[PDB]
């Protein structure tokens, strides 16, 4: 196999152990030759048998080469950027990745900053007739503004794997969880909660002409979807396909295909829905998966007919087939 | 405190030339010690003399460095990037500046890449409640579907200084206007041309929660705002503050500022306006404006008590404001 690929993970936002946690389950599946660099959580890198090193302590919190790596870049076809989370899933990567002229998996700049926006992304999902939740933004510093009635849900506006993220019941309490929040983000997002809720997931495979997964439904007995619940083992009932009627399936797909038309989404996608009283609402759309062992988007295709190594080996190839076509 | 500037002008984008004629505007009002990289046409890099003989030449086709550069990084306080278009205002740089560490000037990648889109950047200002002029996407290849009478404007959706942009008045002509536009993008945008329109500017600067300049009216004899209009001098006036009816000035200046803090702009913009009929549209926001000899955004400031000079202190000092938050 003359293929080559690069797989980058770790990173410096708070999902670096699941970036980690993902490039293994990738490394395991992937049927090219792959070498791994890792971004420790100080932002310098880690190259050859180091990164490899780092991969089996799932977690990497020194580097030891400053961006930018003195790593050859020609050695590789195809870039695989697994980083979650700010810096590495907002733009910033595939930004420095299109000055190199890399091929690269998975969206490009302005589709991965428009997702990784809780805000944004909303505001342009709206405007398409995408139904969402009803939000606001609330800037740090600035007082809150909420024309709904809670319980709420307060998130970091960028942010992922439920980190910052706060259920609140009381308008006493929208403070305390706005500043957990703006811990991770100057921008926080105020949403209506869903209760009681179903979730409703679904993966988009493609660039011009997306595919999209059976749906899967996600159940739990934690208040919400949180860290723990995630990627805990066990912790999470992940049921493919979602013991729904086949119509409400088939309009979960519509709406996934669709957003990722919308906002502009290249390679992958794993978009979130939420189920309340027979509506369908959008959650987020997120354009690097974890694919880590109780991650949801690689068993969504396996069940959907493409293997582990075979998603991966067309997220290579849809990396190639847009770059020939500039 | 010690302050070294790098300025980085130049680019791969048709707005190259442009690029290189507000270097020599920032230099020739800058505060700093600001030393020159200047990015050429082929992408690769000129540092030191070379970059300041690429300047006198205004215009550099071909580099030295391949990216990325062997920049002494080091030497600098603050970056501040003068990369007009693709490649340089649209968010690409400016990731390989935050994994860089260093501090830099303007706004951020995702507010840079949605300025940049003139279809995204409408879609988020629509929903926002700002009024803007009816619009469609076209990708290359499709079919083109206008839902709404010509004339048209037809653009590409990354471009800047007016560059791909053709005035549609049959539909026989969409096509031509359509290839032209894609030459410079992989998506287009067609609109609904304004007769008469009148152009009103007005610059932003700080944040996130910007300050804004005074109104500026744009007044020319082209048939529209086109490239040899707006760097050939004297084809162009700016009226300041412009003719404007009571609260008028005031509306225009809210939009700004709404549109500025809904996208969450760092640094500066230049909010460019509609007047059709009474009516106003926002049209872009440009995050790197031109700081050429025709160019507005240092006269828009300059006419609300900024001097050049202090305008480009006050962007060198929001760029370390955000970067020490
Ligand atoms: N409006 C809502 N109503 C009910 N539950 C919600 C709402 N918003 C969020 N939640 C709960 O919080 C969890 C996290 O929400 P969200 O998907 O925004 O987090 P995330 O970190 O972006 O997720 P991911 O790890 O997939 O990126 C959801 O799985 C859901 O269980
Ligand atoms: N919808 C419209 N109706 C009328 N005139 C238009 C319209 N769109 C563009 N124009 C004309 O074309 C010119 C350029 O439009 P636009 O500002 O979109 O180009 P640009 O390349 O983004 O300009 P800049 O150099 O400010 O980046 C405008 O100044 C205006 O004169
Ligand atoms: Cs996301
Ligand atoms: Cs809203
Ligand atoms: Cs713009
Ligand atoms: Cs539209
Ligand atoms: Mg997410
Ligand atoms: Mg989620
Ligand atoms: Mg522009
Ligand atoms: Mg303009």
């Amino acid at each position: 196999m003359e293929m080559r690929v690069l797989l980058i993970a770790g990173g410096v936002s708070p999902e670096h152990e699941v970036s980690l946690l993902s490039a293994e389950g990738v490394l395991r599946h992937i049927p090219f030759p792959t070498d791994l660099a890792v971004i420790a959580q100080d932002g310098r890198w880690l190259l050859g048998e180091k990164a490899l090193t780092a991969l089996e302590a799932k977690a990497a919190p020194e580097g030891e080469h400053p961006f930018p790596p003195p790593l050859s870049w020609e050695r590789y076809d195809v870039v695989f950027p697994l980083l979650h989370g700010r810096f590495g899933e907002d733009g910033t990567v595939q930004g420095f990745l299109e000055l190199l002229g890399k091929p690269y998996v998975g969206a490009g700049v302005a589709a991965s900053a428009l997702c990784m926006d809780k805000d944004l992304s909303k505001r342009v999902l709206a405007q398409a007739g995408v139904p969402v939740v009803p939000w606001v933004a609330v800037r740090k510093g600035e007082p809150p503004v909420v024309p709904f009635d809670p319980p709420f849900f307060v998130k970091p506006a960028n942010t992922g794997s439920s980190v910052g993220i706060s259920r609140v019941e009381r308008f006493q309490d929208l403070e305390a969880a706005l500043a957990l929040a703006f811990r991770y983000d100057e921008k926080a997002v105020v949403e209506k909660a869903l209760s009681p809720v179903r979730e409703l997931e679904v993966g988009v495979l493609g660039n011009v002409f997306g595919e999209a997964s059976p749906v899967g439904e996600v159940r739990y007995e934690a208040p919400f979807y949180d860290y723990e619940t995630k990627y805990t083992p066990g912790r999470a009932e992940l049921l493919i396909p979602a013991p729904l009627d086949p119509g409400t399936q088939e309009t979960v797909q519509e709406l996934a295909l669709k957003a990722y038309k919308v906002l502009g989404v290249r390679g992958m996608a794993r978009v979130d829905f939420f189920l309340a009283e027979g509506e369908l609402y959008l959650n987020e759309l997120n354009t690097i998966p974890g694919f880590t062992p109780t991650s949801m988007y690689p068993r969504l295709f396996e069940a959907g007919g493409v293997a582990y190594p075979e998603l991966l080996r067309r997220l290579v190839e849809l990396a190639l087939t847009h770059h020939h076509h500039h």
